[PDB]
């Protein structure tokens, strides 16, 4: 392991990027109840 925060740069950026949109669109975590 490396430093302390963010480890090996192993494309995480990209895949942090693009689970966070998938989540969002996927899950939709809007304000409010109706799901």
């Amino acid at each position: 392991r490396r430093k302390p925060l963010f480890y090996t740069i192993n494309l995480i950026i990209p895949c942090v990027l693009i689970t966070s949109l998938a989540i969002l669109v996927f899950y939709l975590p809007s304000d409010c109840g109706e799901k």
